[PDB]
């Protein structure tokens, strides 16, 4: 039993991204009878299978079939992921927003089918610590970022000066920065390189999803999911607000850490839109999708970091009419897109 020499700070990442425990609240917050359906017997092929019924969902739908298949569908739905909603009905499963919000659930389903897979994969020896071994399932270089070096002042004055007056409901402290490099990525992501418009954008994201998020990278909800449960279709999604970003960690009063990641992004051109648009493929010759936000950071005060550009500017006013966003979303069709760079330790203080 060899203790791990890694540095206590990636210890304590280790633990908080395989906790067990962690994934059971998860499942329990969105009412899951674990007593009908155990963290053990959740299945990939049980969520994709799911998934299918909020597609069969999203097209009666659109067609107007009829409701009532729409109840059957919905009945279905929670015969195959058994709930326990005590003694409240389930909410249905009839109109958009709940298409939405189950097909949220599923993506944090299906990341978290991923790390339990990890944990009870490959081998294990009993001379090991389990942080080392967990360590490795993860595939990716974790190394802590200095505190007093300019990559830790500039991520820093990201934090600080994009958080929106909106999102008040707390504040947020940098407690870790690490330096993230996941293997084979650095290869896949030479294809974009130099593409233009590389922005760093922050992507929040459950404690539990990061195992998955860590040991395959972010990926793209899967062909069975509906283009409709997502706003801008089936991508991956940053912003340049980092409470637009942490608001997605679904950090709460018990449990307020959270984990956020930075990425360059290779962003190209952007097709520009204010609205939802339900797209699988993006126009010839568009890299990206931008949603228009109200707000946007103060684009006078962009810095460079390793030629990727860092909105950390205040905010102000965007000048845009006619949208539907509070904050500016970017939205990347194909995986090869995204470089990992940094993944930081939050925490929240909520205000009461
Ligand atoms: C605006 C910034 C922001 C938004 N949203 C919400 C959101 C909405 C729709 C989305 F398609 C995705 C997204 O990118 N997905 C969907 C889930 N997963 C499916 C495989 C993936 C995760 C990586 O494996 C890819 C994310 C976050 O969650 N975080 C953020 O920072």
């Amino acid at each position: 039993m060899t203790k791990s020499k890694l540095p206590k700070p990636v210890q304590d990442l280790i633990k908080m991204i395989f906790d067990v425990e962690s994934m059971k609240k998860a499942m329990v917050e969105y009412e899951i009878d674990l007593q009908k359906m155990p963290l053990g017997k959740l299945s990939k092929r049980q969520i994709q299978a799911a998934y299918s019924i909020l597609s069969e969902v999203q097209q009666a739908v659109s067609q107007g079939s009829s409701d009532s298949q729409i109840l059957d569908l919905s009945n279905r739905f929670y015969t195959l992921i058994p709930h326990d909603f005590g003694m409240k009905k389930p909410p249905l499963l009839n109109n958009a927003d709940s298409v939405q919000a189950k097909a949220e659930m599923l993506d944090n389903l299906l990341d978290i089918e991923v790390a339990y897979s990890l944990l009870r994969g490959g081998s294990d020896d009993s001379s090991k610590d389990p942080i080392d071994v967990n360590y490795e399932k993860l595939k990716t270089d974790i190394k802590v970022v200095d505190r007093d070096s300019e990559e830790a002042e500039i991520i820093r004055k990201y934090v600080k000066n994009t958080h929106a007056t909106t999102h008040n409901a707390y504040d947020l402290e940098v407690i870790d920065i690490f330096k993230i490099e996941r293997e084979g990525e650095c290869q896949r992501y030479k294809p974009f390189k130099q593409l233009h418009n590389r922005r760093l954008l922050w992507h929040g994201s459950r404690t539990t999803n990061f195992a998955g998020i860590l040991s395959q990278g972010l990926r793209i909800a899967p062909p069975e999911a509906p283009v409709t449960g997502y706003m801008f279709g089936k991508g991956i999604y940053f912003a340049d607000m980092v409470s637009k970003s942490a608001n997605y960690c679904h950090t709460s009063q018990g449990d307020p850490i959270g984990l956020i990641l930075l990425g360059e992004v290779a962003l190209g051109n952007m097709y520009e839109l204010k609205h939802a648009s339900h797209i699988s493929k993006l126009p010839k010759g568009k890299h990206s999708v931008k949603g228009l936000g109200k707000t946007t950071p103060d684009p006078s005060a962009n810095i460079s970091l390793d030629g990727v550009d860092v909105p950390l500017g205040t905010g102000i006013s965007s000048g845009v009419n006619d949208t539907s966003l509070l904050y500016n979303e970017y939205i990347v069709y194909d995986i090869a897109q995204v470089n990992l760079k940094y993944l930081l330790k939050l925490k929240f203080n909520f205000k009461t």
